[PDB]
């Protein structure tokens, strides 16, 4: 129409990315992709209620761990309802819905709502009041449950837009040539193109050129007959063509299309280029990069289109069902899975390992495995397992029926586990061979439902739009989908957050780049801040904005006062809001750090897998008080990372009585949480928060390879709450597990080989933290390898896979894992600050 156009320019400047630009395609999948997320988007829209979708309480299933009781046994919660001037506390009952809060309030002193005190935050629906994330929370952080009895959100602003031959043969591909604009780097070199018909990782077969020199233009002409026949081509399987001279340049082609078709035609596809496996060597996206990218040629051109198991066996069977996901699958194992697959589909832990030893180029073969998923009896009634449900979503499977009933599965993950996982779901979207996929409607499905989903949803999905170029168009297409139906009202505050962040990006841009060695921040790099920022500030960025890792947060008004540029290298902004609530509990700002230079997606991974760790000890009733804070990357290298209250990092801590030297004192820690700490009650409160968090990050840390860090990247509260940072430093550009150095030793009682009542206590929470991540192995294990492989370009090898097997004892038994754990502990103490030192010497000087 005509504000139709309009509106696609919002969703345009909303995405960071235009879905109708067509200069980098080669079919219609895309836009094929628009039109078949129609249907999904509109039934949930339709579907959800209007009500509880303005008002998105969030809420839990699980038990509420035991470490909470012991703080509301006694069946009594208190809540203080406030109003204009007046307030007053209730005693309530664990099981007391919000609605059930009328009876003992309105009686003690129907149509109005419980909103947390200075927060989008409702206490709703027919819930139990103990199940409420917010209560859990306060009840966590020994905090007063403050709320505010106020009117419920008018759901008319939630109002979304409206808005309306040879078929037997050998598969054959001819390389016509390929063609660089400029290439000298050395003398004359050798070329040649690889075509490998892939499928889920495995090459099904592969064929060579025979090999050119290298110049501007190298032409073949030649067909390269395959040893698979076309009606053997699987769903999904790929093309991929590389170049080696040695391997310097790839992209992948379906040989199936979205409409089931064979791929017939001229092709000229724009290649991506190495820097000497990786999700984006399996996109099928072209590089948009014609004036500079090695491109392929290729002519396409073709038609179309029970006897029980024995005793013996029967434990072989069941020894490689029970290996590790990351243990390879002989040439005999994979025949005993497929023969035995009626025997194997009564397992569900065997479901990876039985899809991987199907021979998907073969087409009799495939249409077993049909017959085969049509049964799938146990798989549908077995207990929902989410680190085998991610398995069948890596790169080793291609096939949709296979991932279709994976996500069947996460159908039945609650809101809050969703939120657990969605990182990882969204970043698992890398590895669907089409655009359009059961895992992709499934995400569009849940963040329409529920607006806490829909929010990190947008930014996750907006953080990969901005800094892929290899998936950035299924990301747009899918981002669009969601913005489509989230809502008038969110389509305004995600407007919101966007204009700030652009604001925020050029007042960098700007004042940013004027510092090239470490410590140099002058008044005249200030006067430069404080200025762009004042001239913002006048009428320009939003009255307000929801914070992106903070959702329920509304920050206000810049106090340019308080802002300044940090010491540090990359120049990041210490901006300070002022929160514009007014009902809010406090006076305190809210402290953001906008970095702009680095790709933070690999923090947001990090932090992620730590909010899992946390969910796992939770169901152990564990509380290892890590702090994943707030870290969100908002667009290209920039981002947006929470500030911890009252917070200092290790280093200044020791800085702050010694000096610029590595010669570390034991007692400085100790001595800085007595001295900050007012009361005794609150130091003992402080020494036991520091015990717990200590060991949640020496776990946490060596169980993800990161534990040997630097003090500067590893901070504390004035309450004793420890806690890592910066996990791009190390997983960027003599050694140690994790952190346990004499100062945190000091504190919990002990000084060089002695033991004491709370390093006892610290021993004994590593050991139940430890053997819970086991009990959880071959989950941690998909997450890890699936974060190596979407995450980090470098780190992407089997071996560095690897590490984790090695990590979490695997094979071994709760009591070697035992001491295996307690070595750690013992390298740790039998180095006391070597490591730190050597760090020391390493990064604060140039050794
Ligand atoms: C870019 C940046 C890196 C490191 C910092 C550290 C030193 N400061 C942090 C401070 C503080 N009081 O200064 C408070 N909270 C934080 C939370 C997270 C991170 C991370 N990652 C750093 C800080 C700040 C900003």
């Amino acid at each position: 129409s005509e504000e139709s156009q309009a509106f696609q320019r919002q969703l345009t400047a909303l995405i960071g990315y235009d879905v109708t630009d067509v200069s980098n395609v080669h079919d219609d999948e895309l836009e094929f992709t628009r039109r078949g997320l129609v249907t999904p988007r509109m039934a949930e829209v339709a579907s959800r209620d209007p009500k509880l979708y303005a008002m998105h309480p969030w809420v839990t299933s699980k038990p509420l761990p035991e470490y909470l009781w012991k703080k509301i046994a006694n069946n009594c919660i208190f809540i203080v309802i406030h109003r204009s001037t007046t307030s007053q506390t209730i005693k309530v009952s664990p099981d007391d819905t919000p609605g059930a809060i009328l009876q003992s309030f309105f009686t003690k002193m129907r149509d109005f709502v419980l909103r947390v005190c200075g927060r989008d935050e409702y206490l709703v629906g027919e819930t139990p009041i103990k199940n409420f994330q917010w209560v859990r929370h306060c009840l966590k952080n020994g905090e007063e449950i403050h709320v505010v009895l106020d009117t419920p959100p008018d759901p008319a602003l939630d109002e979304v837009r409206k808005e309306e031959w040879d078929c037997d043969r050998k598969f054959r591909v001819k390389i016509r040539g390929i063609d660089i604009p400029v290439l000298p780097r050395n003398t004359d070199l050798t070329v040649f193109v690889e075509a490998n018909i892939q499928h889920g990782q495995q090459v099904l077969c592969q064929r060579r050129t025979s090999p050119k020199p290298f110049t501007e233009e190298v032409l073949w002409n030649v067909w390269l007959e395959f040893s698979i026949k076309i009606k053997d081509l699987p769903k999904g399987a790929l093309l991929n063509l590389q170049i080696y001279c040695q391997l310097l340049y790839y992209v992948n082609l379906l040989l199936i299309d979205h409409r089931f078709l064979l791929r017939r035609g001229e092709y000229v596809l724009h290649m991506w280029q190495i820097s000497g496996f990786n999700a984006d060597k399996l996109t099928s996206a072209t590089n948009p990069d014609k004036e500079n990218s090695m491109s392929i040629s290729i002519l396409l051109d073709n038609y179309c289109h029970r006897a029980e198991m024995p005793n013996q066996l029967r434990k072989q069977l069941e020894a490689i069902i029970a290996t590790d996901p990351l243990n390879p699958l002989t040439a005999e194992d994979k025949e005993l899975l497929w023969h035995f697959r009626y025997e194997s589909l009564k397992h569900p832990k065997a479901y990876p390992k039985l899809f991987s030893s199907v021979k998907w180029g073969q087409q009799e073969i495939v249409a077993k495995t049909y017959q085969l998923l049509a049964r799938r009896e146990v798989w549908d009634q077995s207990a929902l397992d989410v680190g085998l449900t991610m398995q069948l979503l890596d790169c080793n499977f291609s096939d949709e029926n296979v991932r279709a009933i994976a996500v069947q599965k996460l159908e039945s993950l609650e809101d809050d586990d969703v939120l657990h996982y969605l990182l990882q779901l969204v970043q698992a979207v890398k590895f669907e061979p089409y655009h359009d996929s059961a895992l992709a409607r499934f995400l569009l499905k849940r963040g329409l439902r529920n607006k806490r989903i829909g929010h990190f949803l947008f930014w996750f999905l907006r953080s990969e739009i901005a800094q892929s170029r290899h998936y950035q168009q299924r990301f747009a297409v899918i981002l669009e989908a969601y913005l489509r139906g989230c809502g008038t009202a969110m389509l305004h505050d995600f407007t919101q957050q966007v204009q700030v962040i652009e604001m925020l990006q050029k007042v960098t841009l700007d004042i940013k780049s004027l510092s090239a060695e470490k410590y140099d921040v002058s008044s005249q790099v200030i006067s430069q801040l404080k200025q762009k920022l004042e001239n913002l500030q006048n009428s320009q960025l939003p009255e307000s904005f929801r914070v992106p890792y903070d959702p329920g947060l509304k920050a206000g008004a810049l106090a340019i006062e308080k802002c300044k540029v940090m010491a540090s290298k990359k120049k990041p902004l210490w901006l300070e809001f002022k929160c514009a609530d007014p009902t809010a509990l406090s006076n305190e700002t809210i402290g953001i750090i906008f970095k702009h230079g680095d790709d933070l997606r690999q923090d947001m991974l990090i932090l992620q897998i730590l909010r899992i760790m946390e969910s796992i000890w939770e169901t152990e009733s564990l509380d290892l008080c890590l702090l994943p804070y707030g870290c969100i990357s908002t667009g290209d290298k920039i981002g947006m990372i929470e500030i911890v209250k009252d917070a200092t990092t290790i280093a200044k801590i020791q800085q702050s009585t010694v000096g610029n030297t590595g010669a570390f004192k034991d007692e400085v820690l100790n001595h800085w949480l007595k001295e900050k700490s007012p009361t005794e009650e609150k130091f003992q409160a402080a020494v036991e928060r520091f015990v717990y968090s200590c060991a949640g990050y020496c776990v946490a840390t060596f169980v993800l390879g990161i534990g040997d860090r630097h003090n500067d990247n590893i901070m504390i509260t004035e309450t004793g709450n420890l806690f890592h940072i910066d996990f791009g430093h190390i997983l960027g550009n003599e050694r140690v597990p994790f952190v346990l150095t004499p100062d945190f030793l000091f504190v919990m009682g002990t000084s060089g080989k002695k033991t004491s009542p709370h390093f006892q206590k610290f021993q004994d929470i590593c050991v139940k933290a430890y053997l819970a991540l086991r009990h959880h192995t071959n989950l941690l294990i998909i997450l890890f390898s699936m974060m190596l492989m979407t995450g980090m370009p470098q780190l992407t090898s089997k071996e560095d896979i690897e590490y984790i097997r090695d990590a979490l004892t695997v094979g071994k038994n709760e009591e070697d894992a035992k001491k295996y754990f307690l070595d750690q502990i013992e390298v740790c103490r039998d180095k006391g600050w070597t490591v730190q030192f050597n760090w020391f010497l390493h990064l604060v000087l140039g050794i």
